[PDB]
């Protein structure tokens, strides 16, 4: 079973949720993020670490011995694509047979033969990102063979909320509520995250979250 974990970028919103979902769960992790003095959690079972995300060896060298890698890596966009592969292949250079990594909502279906990225639904200050996040796994991801990869596409509106453990799993097409909005709480992606990385259910391949009732 999976016991060691590595947790890459360990910050913000979801790169937090999952670290103290994967900690609450008795796995033992390592987390690695740019400014240590941001996380005060004390847990024996919890180590620190400074990586530079774009050095190859460097992502190669604090994954070896692990179970599975988990990345929360975020975020010109050339430069961006570049770090998203340093990552994968430093993982699979050290060895480790599961990589598990947190998606966009850009690569998602909303219609038939259409992505989100391409249909102008996505705000013009954040579109950059998005398509690059969408272009890893599309023109990347889906051509890995060599690791048992696993892209978990997010709802298209994730923020801070409850965790309730009530939500639907699909593939590739958008999950939407009955108002025809798609979204999830960061906790509740997170648990998700740590549901597959302890029972397996995808490999190689997308899989995506949202709710299915509506707030008032």
């Amino acid at each position: 079973k999976v016991k060691k974990i590595v947790l890459i970028g360990a910050s913000g919103f979801v790169g937090s949720a999952l670290l103290n979902e994967a900690l609450n769960r008795g796995f033992e992790v390592t987390a690695v993020v740019r400014h240590p003095e941001k996380i005060k959690i004390e847990n024996e079972h919890l180590k620190v670490k400074k990586a530079d995300v774009s050095s190859l060896d460097e992502v190669c060298e604090v994954c070896k011995g692990a179970d599975a890698v988990i990345s929360a890596f975020n975020p010109i966009y050339d430069e961006t694509i570049k770090v998203y592969l340093t990552i994968i292949d430093g993982v699979k250079k050290a060895g480790v047979n599961r990589f598990l990594m947190v998606g966009g909502a850009g690569s998602l279906f909303i219609a038939p033969g259409l992505r989100l990225m391409d249909s102008g639904e996505v705000p013009e200050n954040i579109l950059p990102g998005v398509k690059a996040l969408g272009e890893f796994y599309l023109n990347f991801l889906m051509k890995e063979k060599e690791i048992d990869w696993v892209f978990f596409s997010p709802a298209a509106d994730m923020r801070p909320g409850v965790r309730t453990g009530r939500y639907r799993l699909g593939k590739d097409d958008m999950i939407v509520d009955i108002v025809g909005n798609s979204h999830i709480s960061v906790e509740d992606y997170a648990a998700a995250m740590i549901d597959e990385l302890e029972h397996p259910k995808h490999h190689q391949e997308r899989f995506t979250i949202g709710y299915l009732e509506h707030h008032h």
